[PDB]
C-alpha cells in the first residue's frame, strides 16, 4: 500500500479541511523530503501552537498572552468596539489599517459542534463590557448570511436600552463587483439601503 | 481545412464575445445539425432584434417601441427615477421585484468605442427630466467601480441644487458573503457606510 509511517502522514494530513486523499500524498512526499531542520520546524510550529493557545480574558480573542495584543494597546479607542462571531473575523477587520476601536469575539454564536473542550458563547460579557464600561458604539460586523442577520438584531436589542449607539456594517455591492451580475438578493438590500447624496 | 460555408459560420461565430475558436466549432456543428425550421428561426431572430431595436425616448432603456414599456406603465411611480449607465443594469435592476418607480440610463457614460452609428451620452435630458418633471428621489444605482463612482458624485452635483432627494445604492458585503473572505476594499467601505441600529 504505503510505508506504513508515510501511509500514517496521509491519514493525519486528510483528516484537514480541504486537503484531499490526492493533495494528501503530494503533501506526504514534500514534507518527507524536506530537510530534517526544515520539517522539525513544521513540526514544533504544529504542536506549540495548540497548547500555547488562549482567549483574550478581555475580548475572548485568540492569542497566546493572558490579555489580548489589540485590547492592550494603548493606542486604541477602547470605547469603540467591533463585535464578531468568530476570530478570523477580527483578523480580516484588522487587515483593515483604518480600524482603531477594540473588538468583542462572541464565540458559540457560531456553535456547529462547538464546545470542543468547553466552547461557550460569550453575550454576557459583551454587555457588561457596555454595562460596566464607557463605550461610545458597538459596531456589528457580522455576515449578511440570513445567520449574520438575527445576531445583528437580538444584539442591537440587548444594547439598545443602554446608551450606546449600535450599527451595522453595511451590506450591498462589493466594491469592483458589478451589480449586472451581483445576487438579486445581494443587490435587493442594496437598494434598501440606499443613502442620501 | 473547413467546408468553405462550415468556415465561414465559424468566423462569424468566433467574432463572439467569449465564444472561442473551439466551442465556435461545437457550436457550429450542432446548428448546421439542427432542424431547418429551427434554423431559420434563431436567425430571422438574429435579424430582427438589430433592426427593430430602439432606444425609448424618455428613459433611453432598449425597447422595441416608442417609448419604452416601464415608462408608458401607469402602474409605477414616475417620480422616483433610478439612474443607471448601461441597458443591462435596468434588468438586473427589474428583476428585483420591488423597485416601482422609472429608470434614465445615462448612456455614453460607459463610451469604450461608443458612438456606434451614433451612440452618445444621456445626461442633459436626465436633468431636464427633474429640471422640468415634479421627480421625488434620483437613486443612482451604479457600480462600486472606481468608474461607478464619480458618476454617482457628479450627477448628485448637477442634481443637488433642485429639490430632489439623491441617494446612491449600496455598498459592502454581499447576501451570503463572507467578511472572513471579501476583499478589503469592500470590507472596509462596509465600515465606513455602518448604519445606526
Ligand atoms: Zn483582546
Ligand atoms: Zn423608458
Amino acid at each position: 500500500y504505503y510505508s506504513t509511517s508515510v501511509a500514517k502522514l496521509i491519514e493525519e494530513l486528510s483528516k484537514l479541511p480541504g486537503i484531499g486523499p490526492g493533495t494528501a500524498q503530494r503533501l506526504a512526499f514534500f514534507i518527507i523530503n524536506m530537510p530534517l531542520d526544515e520539517v522539525r520546524s513544521l513540526s514544533q510550529a504544529i504542536i506549540e501552537a495548540k497548547e500555547k493557545l488562549r482567549y483574550c480574558k478581555i475580548c475572548f480573542n485568540i492569542t497566546d498572552k493572558e490579555v489580548c495584543d489589540i485590547c492592550s494597546d494603548e493606542n486604541r479607542d477602547h470605547s469603540t468596539i467591533c463585535v464578531v462571531s468568530h476570530p478570523m473575523d477580527v483578523v480580516a477587520m484588522e487587515k483593515v489599517k483604518e480600524y482603531k476601536g477594540v473588538y468583542h469575539v462572541l464565540h458559540g454564536v457560531i456553535s456547529p459542534i462547538e464546545g470542543v473542550g468547553p466552547e461557550d458563547i460569550r453575550i454576557k460579557e459583551l454587555l457588561e463590557r457596555v454595562r460596566d464600561g464607557s463605550v461610545k458604539e458597538v459596531i456589528l460586523a457580522t455576515n449578511p448570511d440570513i445567520e449574520g442577520e438575527a445576531t445583528a438584531m437580538y444584539i442591537a436589542k440587548l444594547l439598545k436600552p443602554f446608551g450606546v449607539k449600535v450599527t451595522r456594517i453595511a451590506h450591498g455591492i462589493p466594491v469592483g463587483g458589478d451589480l449586472e451580475y451581483t445576487d438579486v438578493v445581494t443587490l435587493s438590500k442594496a437598494l434598501e439601503g440606499r443613502r442620501e447624496v
